[PDB]
Order: C-alpha cells, then sequence, then structure tokens
C-alpha cells in the first residue's frame, strides 16, 4: 500500500551521550538548525548505529575523565563510518585517546583564540579571530591525534579546538551546545550543513504534513480516545488528531476540584465549542474532595490523586464502543529518560498507544502549534501539575480552602497577564497555606504566598525579578478583594536548595 | 487555498487607539479580518461580503454635530454586528435608542443575561473582569435590545438584540485589561457569526506562495535584505515560491552592530543557499558622514546614500520585473513617486507578501517556514542603524568602539534570558570622557525598553546585578571606555532612539 | 538650667496628623515646645507664656458650622501666630476676612512679597516648592494683611500682617515635601519670635540630671531594663543622675533574640556597671503559653506573667520609692482626638512613686540624648521590639522548638542587614514562624519562614522594604542552608494599609 | 597657669598599623567604646610607645606575610610593658613569631569556640560559635608557650588564642569589620574587662574638652575660619563661636561653582540662625573668567583650588590682628599609616587652629549632633572641593552650571522628600555636553542629557551604584524632563567603584 512519505527525517545526525547535562541541547539545536537528530547513550550497539545510517555524529560531554580505568569509550565504528563526527569537550578528549593521541588530567568564559578557519569554524568569530565560548576547566588534550590540526587555543588551554578535515573529525574543549557560547548555534550550524551535508526540512510546516499522514496511517478508520488537560502538548496533540481523523477522536477532561478558576468551562469553550472537537466532561470535585479527606502528608495527597484521576479516566473510557487507540501527549524527552498495562489504565482496557509529539522537543511542540493556529495563550502557558492545586494547598486539601486559592491566583494571574510578566516568567502560581495573620475592625485571616520563577531547563530556578510595584499592586488587590485573605508573601527560595511546587 | 479568506470580519474604525487589536484578535481566533474608517462606503461593504461587523471605539461623541456614524446599510445586511463602546454608542443612536453624554478604569460587570455573545463566561461568578470605557452612556436602549451586563456606575455595560444579531458592550474586550475579551471576541466570531478556523500559518502559507507565483510567474524579484524580520519572512517566502528567481542585495553601511554582515550572508547566502549580493559600502557612508553633527542631516544622508548604493546595485541586474518589499498590514492602515523611492530608470512592479498581515502574524509564519527564534524574535533595529546612536560626528573609531560595547550587551541580555524581556535594546556612544583606575576615556550609555505598540515605553526592569554585570564587563573589556550608564527616561518625553 | 525652656513655641492641634511634626521641628530648630488640643483654655495659655503660637492644619471646614477655631486670645497677646492651612483659613475668618469652599499635592508657588517668614529663601528663583493643601480657599485677606505668596489656581498661598505679626500659609512647612518647611519655620521661632537655641541635647542633658536629682534625693529607684531604645536611654541617664540608687530588673520572658539576655547584662551590668537583676523566666512562660493558639489569649498571656515575674523581683529589693519608666512625649501628648477621649500595673502591695525622664521628649530627641552619653549606634538606632516579642511572631501554639528554630533564622536576617548597611535602611526588620512545611532538596520537608521588613517614618502607614534581590537571595539561602529544620523562606509584600507590620 | 582638665584621654587604646585597609576602623571601634585611642605605623620608635602611655596596644592586620623579607615586626617592647596586647591576623602571627611560636605559609567563617578567656566571654552567635570575617592565607602553626587556642574550625585550627598570664590575645579574624557579627562586643572586651579602661569619650565630655582647650589655645585672640558649609566646617563653626563668641569671623566664598542657593543657605544658617560674623565673597564672575576654555580634567581642578586660595586670601587681608586660621582637619587627614598655614601666600602668617584634628568622621557629626546642629546639615553627603567644577564634563560655562544646579536641586529634593537621601553614601547630578531628543507633546526637543550618580559605601574605598527604587529614579528623570527645557534625557551612573570613580572627573 502507498505509505507515508518520511523524506524530512533522510537527513539526520545521532548524538551520543556520555553524560553532560547539556546533551540534550546538542540535539535541540540541530533541530532547530533544520535537521532531523536522536540522542542514544554512548554505549549504543554498533547495529543500530549502523541502522541508524547517520550523516554526521556528536559526541557530548561528560562527567568522566579517559585516564581513569572503567571511563566510556566512544564505540570504535564511529570513526569508520565515513561520516564528519563532532566532539563536545569529553567526546574531543575520547576522540583524542581512542585515534592516536594523549589526554592529561587537570566552567566559565574564555575568549578562545581563532588559529585556523576550517569547516566547522569557517568565518566566525566574535571579537576579531576570536570566539567568547563557554568553556569546561578541566582534562585537556596534550598531544593531538595524527592527521589533526589545532585550529583555535587559549594561553591556559593550547588545544581548545581540532580538527582532521581528511577524515573529517572535529573537537572542541567548549560546548557550542549553550547560550553562553555566543556564536554555538552558528558553529552547531556548520557542523550540520556544511561538513556533514544535511539540509533543512525538519521544519514546523513539513512536520504538521508528516505526522497528519503517519496518524492517517496509523489509525485509518479507527477511534481514538485521548485524555484532555488543556495543557500544552494535549492541546496540540487533540489539535493534530482533529486535523488528522476528524470526529474518529473522542476526548475525556475530568474536573478533579484541584483546577483553577473556571478552567474546566475553558477547556469546554475552546476544544468543544471553538475547536469543534467531541469533548466528554466528567465533574469529579466531591470525589476528589472526599478521597482527600483529612490527608495531610503531601506524598500520600499525590499518591491519592493519580489513583482517582485514574479511575475517573477508565469509568469514561468503559462507556465508549470499540475505540482501538489511547492518545497521549508523550515527549521526546519523556522517552529520553526512560532508556536512561498502556495509560496505566485498569487491565479491563485495552487500548494500542498513539504518541504524536514523542519523537518531538517541548519547543518544537510548540511550534507546532503555533502552526496549526492554537494561541498564544495556550500555546505558551506555564506547565501546571499533575495534582493540580493538590500540591498548592499545604497540608489538608479541603474545598473551602481551593475555592479561596483560585481566587487568590487568578488575581495573580490576571496582573502577571495584564503587566506582560507572564511571559516573562517560567512559573507563576499561588499557594494556600493554613496560617492566619491579622489584618485590619481587626480580622483575623489566611495567609496567601505568591510563587513565580525564571528557568530554563527547570533544574535550576531562581525566584522570579517581578518589579516591586507590580508585586505591590497584586498582594493589594489579594487582600482588598478577598476577605478570608490577611496578607500575601512573596516565594523568595531559589532552586536549589528550594524545590518549585512546595509540596 | 482561497477559501482561507472566505470568512471573514470586517472592522470599521471610529477611532480608537484600540481599533487594529480587534481586527488582529479576529485574526488570532483562526478569522480572516480587514479594517477601514468608519465612512467606508456602503458599495465596498457590500463588496466586501462580510460574515460580520465590528464597529470600534473612537474619541468622538454621539451627541456632538457631525459626530461620526455607522453607515446605516451595516444594520441591513442580515449579518451580526457587534459595537464597542462608542460603537455601541453610535448602534443605539441609529437604532432610535438614547445616549447621555458623561476614563479608563477597570471594572467588574455583573452578568444578568448569557446571551451568545457572553455564553458561558465569567470571572469571578456570573462577574467579567474588564476594561471599563467611562463617558458617554446609553441611557435607553433600542427597541428589542435587552441588556445583558451592568455595573452600578453603568447600568447598560452590555446589550443584545439576538433577533437581528445586534451586540454591544460598554468595555474593551480587545485590549489584555478585559481578562475574557479574547474570549468574548471568539463567541462572536465563531459562535455569533459562524466564521470557521482556517487563518492559520499553515494556511496563509500555502496561500501567499500560490498567490506569489501567479503575482510572478517565471519573473525575476530584487529583493533589499537587511536582516529585520520582515525583510527576513519575505526572503524564506520567496525563496519559497520563486527560488532561483530571486536575487537579494544586502548593503553594508559601515552602521550595522559586529560581524552584521558576516552573519546576513551565513544565514541567507550560506545556510538558505539564497542569492545575496553584497554591497561593503562603510566608507562610502563613513565619507559622507564626516563632519557632520546635527542628527536631521545625519538621517538625510544616510537614507540618501544608501538609495543610491541600493540603486547602483540594482542596475547591475539583468531582466529584473519586481522589487519585493516588506509591507506590513500596519503600513496600509496607516496609508490610508516611483517604486521603492528609486530613481526613474529604475521602474519595477511592487510584490508586497505580508503586506495584508501584522506583525505577530509574519513572525508566525517565519517560525512556521523554520526560521530560527533569534531572527523572527530580533528586535528592530532602526534604518540610519548605528548612525544615529552615536552622538554628533560618526568616526570609524567611534562605531567600531560602540560595536563592541553593544555586543557585550547584547551577549549578556541573551545569555540571561533578559534579551526576549525586553522589547528594545542597545548601546549609545557619547563623545564625552570621564575619569577611571588612571583612566580618561568614553562614556558609553545603555538604552532598553518595555512597550508593546512603541508609542509609550518605559525604561526596562533590568535586575540590578545583571547591569552591573554589563558595565563592569564593558569596563574591563573596552579600554576606551571608562563609564557606563543607563537610560532611566520613558517615552514620553524621551524618545527610544536619542537621534 | 530651666533657663533652656524659657523660650518656648505654642502649637495648638486642630487634627492635621501633621501636628507633630509642627512641635518636632521648632525641637529641632532648638527651641523648647509643647501640643495642646485647639480648644486649650485662655488660663492655661496665658501660663505657659509662648513666644510664639503656631495654628496647625485640620480636617474640617470653617464654612460648616459646628467647626473648630481658634481661642481670640490667641491673637491678643501680642505674640507672633502662625497659621498652617486650616490654621490660617480660621485665622482668617476670626480676624475679618472669609474662605470659600473648595486634597494634598506639589506645588511651585510664587513669591510675591519677602515678609520676615519668607525672607531671602527660594526653591527656583522666588519660588518655593511646597507641599499644599487644596480644598478651601481665604477669598478675602483680613485687614492689615498683604499677600505675600501666590499661584494660578490658589492667589492666596501665603500672607502676613507684620505689624501683629500674624502670618499663615497654605501649605504644609512641617513636611519633608516643603523643600524649604524648616527654614520657613526657622524663620518663625528665631527671626520672627525672637527665640534661641538651647533646646539642644547637651543642655537637656544637664537639665534633666539635675531635674531627675532633685526628684529623688538620695532615694532608690527600679527600672525595668528591656533593651529598648526607651529604656536604655532611661537606664544611663538615670545611672549618671543617681548612680549607685539605681536597680534594673531584666526579664529574660523566653520570646528575646539570640542571646538577646546575654547582650543585656553585657552592655548595661558589665560595660555600664549598672546593677542589673536578671530573670529567667523561660521555663514559666512556655509553661503558660502551651497549648494555647488564639494570639489575643496569648498576648494576655504574656503579659499578665510579665508582670508577676516583675513584682517578684521587686519584691525583693529593699526601700524602693521610685519606679522610673520609660514613657516619651508621644506617649503623653495631647491632640484634638485624644481629647475627644496601681503604678506600672503591679500590684497593690508594691506602691511606688512614677520617674518619667524622657516624658517631654520626642523619639528622635531621646536618640540624641542616648548619642550625647556615648551610647554605641547600634543600641540607639535598634528597631521596635513588641512587648509580646516572639511571642507575636510565632504564629499560634508557641513551643520552645519554634522559638528556638525563629531565633536562629532572625539571627540570620539581622546579620545579612547589619552586614550590608540595610539594617538602617529599615524602619522594622524580623522573622516569622509559620508552622507550615514544605519540600525542599535526599528530600527535605520542614518549616516555612517569612521574613517581614519595611520602610516608613511614623508606623501609621508603611510599605514592604525594597530590600535588593540579592540581599534576600542571600538571606533565604543561608536560612536554609544553615537551619536543617527550615524548607523554605518567604518575603511579606504586604504594605500598611491594609496588612499590619506584626502578624499577630 | 590652670589648663584644661584632659581626664577623659587618660585611658588610652594604643593600635600599631602594619598596613590593613581596615587599621583605622579598629581605632573608630575603640572610641565608638568610649576609650580615646591612636594610631601609628608598626615602626613606632620605643621612646613614643612609653611616652603613649598606652593601657593596651592592638597589633593591626597586614598585608604581608611573615616569612617574606623584610616583613615587618612589632617593636619587642609592645610585649614587655606589662599591659594587655591584641594581635588581629597579622597582628598575632607577627605576636606569634616574636614570642617562640612559628608560622605556616577573604570569606565568612562559623569559628567553635573551644575555650572562654576574657576577650570572647560569654559571647557567642549560634551557640559556642562566632560568625566571624575570616583571613585565610598564613597560619599559626605553633602558638607560643603559655598560650591556649580559644577558637578553630576545621581548617584553620588556630583562629583565636591566648596567654592571660601576660595577657597576649589573637585572632585569626577581623574584629573590626561590619562582617563579623560580635566584632564591637569583643573589642569592648579587650578595652574595657581585659585593659581596665572607663569609658570616657563621649561626645558630651569631648564638648567639654575641646571648648576649654580652645579657649586655653585662643584667649583672647581672633580666629579666621574658611567656612565651605560642609559638615566639618559647620561643626568647626559651631564649636568656635561656642568658645570664643564674637572673637571668631567666617569668610564664605561663592566660587559660582556651588548648588542651587547654596551660598545664601550658608549665611541664613550660620550668620542668621546662629549669630556668626560671616564674611561672603561673590566669585562666581573671576572664577568662569579663570575656566574659560579650560577642557582637561586636572587643568580645572589646579584652576579652581589656585582661584579659591587668592580669593580667600584677599578677604584675609581685609582682616586686623587676626592671630589664628581654623581649619576642619579632621584625624583621617593626619593619622599615621603604613608648606605656608593653610596654603596661603606667605604675607599670611596664621597659627593653626584644628579643633577637629584628633576626631574620626562619626566622632564630628556626634559633636554636631550634641551641639544642636540640625540633621541636614550633619549628614549632608560630602561636596568636592572643586564643587561643579568636576561634574562639568570639559569646559565649565554659566549656562551649564545653571542648568545642572536646577537638575541637582531636583534630584535632591526627591532624595529627601522619599527618605533615600539618607540611604545613600553620595548622590549628584551630572552634565554632559551631548545632547538628544525628545518628544513634547507634537513637538521637538533636542537639549542635554543629564547624568545622576548616587553610591552605597562606608569607606568610599569601594563603592557600589545605588539600589534606588525603580519608581523613584523615573519619578526623577521625568520631573527633570518636565521641568528643565534644556535637558532632553537622564540617565543613571551604573558603574560601581572599582574600575569606576565616583566622581567623574
Ligand atoms: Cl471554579
Ligand atoms: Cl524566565
Ligand atoms: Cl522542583
Ligand atoms: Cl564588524
Ligand atoms: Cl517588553
Ligand atoms: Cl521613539
Ligand atoms: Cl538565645
Ligand atoms: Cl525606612
Ligand atoms: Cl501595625
Ligand atoms: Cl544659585
Ligand atoms: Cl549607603
Ligand atoms: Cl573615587
Ligand atoms: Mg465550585
Ligand atoms: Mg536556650
Amino acid at each position: 500500500h502507498m505509505t507515508t512519505n518520511t523524506q524530512i527525517t533522510e537527513d539526520r545526525i545521532l548524538i551520543l551521550d556520555f553524560g553532560s547535562q547539556y546533551s540534550q541541547l546538542i540535539a535541540r539545536r540541530v533541530r532547530e538548525a533544520g535537521v532531523y537528530s536522536e540522542m542514544y547513550a554512548f554505549d549504543m550497539s554498533e547495529e543500530d548505529i549502523r541502522a541508524f545510517k547517520p550523516n554526521g555524529i556528536i559526541l557530548s560531554g561528560g562527567p568522566e575523565s579517559v585516564h581513569e580505568e572503567g571511563s566510556p569509550r566512544a564505540p570504535q565504528v564511529v570513526f569508520e563510518l565515513g561520516v564528519p563526527v563532532l566532539g563536545i569537550c569529553y567526546g574531543l578528549q575520547t576522540m583524542s585517546e581512542q585515534l592516536g593521541g594523549k589526554v592529561e588530567p587537570g566552567f566559565g568564559y574564555a575568549e578562545v583564540d581563532i588559529v585556523k578557519r576550517d569547516q566547522l569554524i569557517g568565518n566566525l568569530q566574535d571579537r576579531e579571530n576570536q570566539l567568547h565560548v563557554w568553556m569546561s576547566h578541566g582534562d585537556k588534550v596534550s598531544q593531538i591525534p595524527e592527521g589533526f590540526t589545532i585550529t583555535a587555543s587559549t594561553p591556559s588551554c593550547p588545544v581548545a579546538a581540532v580538527s582532521d578535515e581528511t577524515r573529517r573529525f572535529y573537537g572542541v574543549q567548549f560546548h557550542p551546545e549553550v547560550t553562553h557560547t555566543a556564536k554555538g548555534e552558528e558553529l552547531l550550524s556548520n557542523f550540520v550543513h556544511k561538513i556533514c551535508g544535511c539540509g533543512g526540512l525538519w521544519t514546523p510546516e513539513h512536520i504538521i504534513d508528516l505526522r497528519v499522514e503517519q496518524l492517517r496511517e496509523q489509525i485509518g478508520n479507527e477511534k481514538v480516545l485521548l485524555g484532555l488537560s488543556g495543557g500544552v502538548d494535549s492541546s496540540v496533540v487533540a489539535a493534530l488528531l482533529h486535523k488528522a481523523i476528524g470526529d474518529q477522536l473522542t476526548c475525556v477532561f475530568v474536573d478533579n476540584g484541584l483546577l483553577r478558576l473556571n478552567e474546566g468551562d475553558q477547556v469546554m469553550q475552546m476544544f468543544a465549542e471553538n475547536m469543534g472537537i467531541r469533548v466528554i466532561r466528567a465533574d469529579a470535585e466531591a470525589r476528589f474532595l472526599n478521597a482527600l479527606a483529612g490527608v495531610t502528608d503531601p506524598e500520600a495527597k499525590r499518591k491519592i490523586i493519580g489513583r482517582e484521576f485514574i479511575e475517573v479516566f477508565a469509568e469514561e473510557a468503559r462507556k465508549l464502543d470499540g475505540v482501538k487507540f489511547l492518545a497521549q501527549g508523550t515527549i521526546y524527552p519523556d522517552v529520553i529518560e526512560s532508556a536512561a498495562n498502556v495509560g496505566g489504565l485498569p487491565d479491563d482496557l485495552a487500548f494500542e498507544l498513539v504518541e504524536p509529539l514523542r519523537d518531538l522537543f517541548k519547543d518544537e511542540v510548540r511550534k507546532l502549534g503555533t502552526t496549526l493556529g492554537l494561541p498564544h495563550s495556550m500555546i505558551y502557558r506555564h506547565p501546571f501539575p499533575g495534582p493540580g492545586l493538590g500540591v498548592r494547598i499545604l497540608g489538608e486539601v479541603k474545598k473551602e480552602y481551593a475555592d479561596i486559592l483560585r481566587l487568590a491566583d487568578d488575581i495573580f494571574m490576571q496582573e502577571l497577564r495584564d503587566s506582560g510578566w507572564y511571559d516573562k516568567t517560567a512559573q507563576a502560581f499561588a499557594v494556600f497555606q493554613p496560617v492566619k495573620s491579622v489584618g485590619v475592625g481587626r480580622r483575623y485571616a489566611w495567609v496567601i504566598a505568591l510563587r513565580a520563577v525564571e528557568t530554563v531547563d527547570f533544574m535550576t530556578a531562581r525566584f522570579a525579578h517581578l518589579p516591586y510595584e507590580l508585586v505591590d499592586k497584586i498582594s493589594t488587590r489579594i487582600m482588598n478583594e478577598i476577605k478570608d485573605v490577611s496578607r500575601v508573601v512573596y516565594d523568595v527560595s531559589s532552586k536549589p536548595p528550594a524545590t518549585i511546587e512546595w509540596e
């Protein structure tokens, strides 16, 4: 039969991960440059490496040191396939060791001097014949392998960049995948395009074509069920499936009582009314509040909420007839992290999995949704935890507390959006603390906490630099408009040592 | 492809500064839209075939003699009409109502009847947090109308006649300050007016590529390439539509940022495979600017020499029928002479692939085509470049210093994530000196602003330690700089650029 | 030394929130002053023998009947009189003028005649940058008056009758918002009223030491010593005046900051050589507070136990005639509003006579006195500390476990504020213990500390402090990293109004 | 003859300076504790040390290392006088070296208290600990015999020591800095408990001492004082007025480089309010003429200093029979770290009166407060000798000074109004002779660009640009642009010291 044209993944880069926290950034930067990419652990089998058919290979950094026994090595086939190879920091060091060089034992900015312009450096520079890079100060290449030439250096790091342009092996002692390296994108672009010969077909407009066709091929005339939350990933999945298979899609939305003000109404408005998708709404507030009654331990709260949600979803799924497929919003980071019953549903339900985002990074999901016409407010919304307000009401969850928190959180959101600071944070939300303070008669009422952070990875996060007068306007509004709130505090704890959510 | 503009909304402009926001929010909801002045002829309104009409706000009063009125055909086509503030006031007056003469501010309106416009929407229960227009108010609603929302000060905050499908609000749903404003307008264009959702970046690309191939055929097109968002998206669209028929001319006027010319060539010629001719004209611009201190004279000189350099490059090409420009829909709305301002011997026909798009639609288009974030979300760069960021006489010595200090500024803003948290940022060279440790050297100024429209702007809320990091880097890495200052002047009464 | 109060200015209060600022500005200009309600009896005013009278502003309108007026004796003593806002309006009415009916704002007034009040003063040339009270204006100036300053919007901004020496301004010279306000009031008390400048810290010390020796003689005096500014300055003054006749009792109620008791003993007993009896009462207060969650009940318990501990210590002393207290002039001062409404609160067996060496002094004068006597900056500029101490900074039940944690976190906060220079850039700063927990990182599940810091001049309105971002981050990181039982730090971002400064 | 009673300086501490930038802070904390102190270089002669009669000696820190060649040593008599000695960092290290110990070659630390001597006493931050500002580097590897280690860290086993028989004390951290939480209390235990000193060095007693000393020096003779209105000359004026009354004459010179109405304000306070004889010399035209065409900042400073002395000398020559010139010299000016009177022409031969020359800056302020001088006078930021002459970049012109005076005044008004004046150590406007565009409604402005400068600092050796609130700075720039037609734009100096200076020229 006719099958989906997959031309836009023919050009591809393989990233072998040696342990660096930046390894996924390499893969993401290749995709931003218009080239398909996948990442695997360094000990990827030779069979899989050949079967992948890479146009080029990038060896990431890692927290290891080659001169220690049992240190990671690249598979030898990497240097024998006849395709270019780029080694980043440790990747450069293990490339040197395995090709006749030597590595001698030993993070910050450095200005490397361009001593030879190969095809990786090309015409690039910051200051003249220099590159402002993010350097890993540690191990260094003591002797470059046969056929290599030093292309860049610093006084303290004489081997900052090298290349054997006959075998097309390249290496840098700095990280081009991070923003701290000013020409990092441009360097990686030179590697995948000029050096590896890859085109630029991996773009949102082409990915939509590919994925709609692949979905049609997988699903055919069959029905697909989607758990719809209104988060970015499930929203784009719903839009993709609606475009692909139309009314063969059915969505189930569960209101667990732990959502923000009018969130359920908003999900129905956008997906059922605006977009014309079939959406079943399960209103389960009382069930969740009952399951949570008297539960103060946060881990127990998270367990209960996850369990009741699965039960409610399974109940709704059982009312449907002849649904072969369960769609989920799995993204490529989920799949990378797993290799480092379907849907977790009870066994009476037997779905096959549909995962249209499973090969996409988070920014690609957003670009896809924008291309499909999904509005800014939906695509750029901050993440919302699975347990919802269940982990933003400290200790016991009560309906009275959730209702107050919804009002206070909505004021916070309104002011962030009106002022333009919503998109200038990565996460923001109110927290209900079940303690009271005095305010002016003289009344005595709950203390609300505001949480807002700046981050790119959510692995480190700083409390947000919100303007003084914005914060003051928000706290004044919360206290003036909610009789049950005496006082507002702001979380001034960064990650680490604090977490982003309080529970 | 042309099916994607068949559903369409007409916005009649009564003078509000928010009128274009109405048209933009319709497009964001997935429906094509156009905006015209209120006095649109009945012939043109009928020809537009609107699925619905929105009457904007405005700074006029219905009771004043000669005040604007909607042409009565608006209420006779049998399509829904939404009046916003003045649009509702003139709607009431022209349908047998009364308006009582009377500031902007927030208001909590009470929902009293849930019609098709309000629907199920609310903020607090049965309320809406809105950006209210005080002053003139409807005192008697026309026959067939029902009050749908109110405030104590404003008993007629919203109304509808759902038989004739006439809707009205006394607040502004088109601004962010009305919490459910997007949703109210969505109910109007989709639920009330029956419009679908085909006006999306993926479909707009297909339509515009088709239209470009129809206009251009196999003929050649010339494009002035700057690197700004508009010219970048035009270049990508044209490259897709007509391939090798496109020729770009990029002019390095000596007033660009560090390595800017190399980066333009790297991206458009090398990465994207577009034919780009680079005119290196630094000496020409510096020679023309030498000894010229008046900023208006500098701007005139730079604009004149740019056109001359562009004309000289264009004359070298053979058989080019078309000149492409990055005109956007706000440019056409504002407009309502040789092509390109070029000499008479150059007679091009105009190609304008973005002329029906707003700024954010242009960016969504570029993103859909795979253009990188750094290109699409770049801050604007003025025509005269560094020529208006070097106070008084422009000398190569000053431009070279400024390029280094500006580059440090940009590096720190991008690295810290604050580049995208400002609307505009750049360094300025002041030809004055101060002492440092002994050093006597130039004083650099940093400019950064927050704004959504560039009409009013506040100086940016950059974190103290980021600014300290930037000034310390500049002073430590550039021997010729003694000190860094930060522009703490908002617009108005300061302009964004210094010259 | 009593000469230093012979020159004196009387301020009649018509209800303005700035009325006390007038009296304070007079004292800063070196002239003794007192403040009373507008309805001060004529016999009292004559007995006061003022060298000049200032009629303050007020929240009333002269056109509405039932509104306050000044006693005519004010305009009949032959001493200069200055009317501020409402004081100018009622002066105009009662002297043959008219006031028409008409909020606060800045204004540049034009000087049209340079009398003794305006003098050679100006901001921009022949102008004054002032803080105006709009609303009611003077339409007809009284006879004998010349208009001395004006605005387009307010043609009568300042007046004077230099033969009768009656002066009036439509703006408030007593507030910082008026750029030349100090200098105008200086021209009034010195040039116009002839007052000298003897009311200064060095002379006040000599007068007060002399008066204390006259009141106390060779008798014994007991002082409750808290470590706050007022009690510290009382202790220093009494030590100077009566030496070994002074006995201090300091009570550690278990609700003080880290090492606070040791610091009181170090400074007052060790350094200054004063007799200080230390009552270590932590267990007693914690036992009385255990299981008590209501904040009003906590305050009542703490106040009751403190008096009981103090009384038990007072009973151990032999033949003590006087109890000294840190009462200051704001505690006693007569307002237009305050007029509209056993010693030490001790048991009956304890009958002391009251000594109040600061009762005629404003807060800043108390600090200047302490500085003059050599008390260190850290003692004189300490933020206030509430009577109930940490009792109202631990939400709900007070436990030793919570107080110990709070002391550690508060001490870190104070260290960084004093180190960085921001302690003196706030009016009040402290940590609060919230008995709620949050997750941290192995996983931590521990208490959430709140930090409170405000900026204010009067404590009637206060904004949360503009602490630098990186300082707050340094404080929160230290607290979380150094106290195992704290997971997270929050910052109170609530201003007054509508929030209070203390949480309980 | 009866001479001034100097009992309040009998108790005294000698500080020997080995080169630390914090050495003066030691001397200042002793005075804050109520004890007179003086500081001299480490190589103070035995004769002078004995003549000083110290009740205690503190050996300061230093950048040197005991084992470098030519490294400083304390005069051995320091350990032979029978008075207590405290060594701070290098002072501890050289104390150990010279008493038989061994020395083996900046950040916070929590030192563990292991033995409570009379220096540590009952002090602690966290229980049995001290939060201190440590000097990582040279460590005492072997304490002299008779010493006990009193405090330690894991990385610095010898953080504090004492031999309480000889009363020698030592710390590896700096108690004189604000970074050491209990630093004041530690120094207080040393000067009071350990050295037995009282607390008579207080503002009220200093006033009595200095007034009597001034009367003894001056008698019935006349005194001339150059009066600028700065804090030091203001306190000198107030002290001399109290001491000698109408024997004092002041001369104030308006050099045309002062702030708005500054001359009027000097006359208003000293001549009118305080009743002091003040001669006013209005010399603006003279200074502007001398500065015409001068762009080099060092030439401007030289010209302004020279012309000021000439103007002052002319006023001084009009006075008959004046024996004394008073100056506002303070102890930092004199102090010993590791020419005609007043710099006047030779025809003027004054004897010097210097009532503040043994006082630190904070003590000068306390004296002024004691005398009743207003807060605004006592806590005023410093103002440079050359005035606005170094705040107008390049050539000084009357047009620029007049504009700058208006801009600076707006800045000061808002700082004082908001309470942020006292929350900075220095603040001023700068006139840059460059222009930029503004929008004034439908009209275009093209006018000068004003810079604002404000810093936070304690020592003026390092200074950070001030953390002024966003909305306050916006209020200031809006006011300046809206009230001064000749200003298009306001910028804020965001350069800290180092690598920038506080003043621009
Ligand atoms: Cl809800
Ligand atoms: Cl962010
Ligand atoms: Cl987290
Ligand atoms: Cl360049
Ligand atoms: Cl912005
Ligand atoms: Cl502008
Ligand atoms: Cl304690
Ligand atoms: Cl404050
Ligand atoms: Cl309060
Ligand atoms: Cl002046
Ligand atoms: Cl400061
Ligand atoms: Cl400096
Ligand atoms: Mg509900
Ligand atoms: Mg204890």
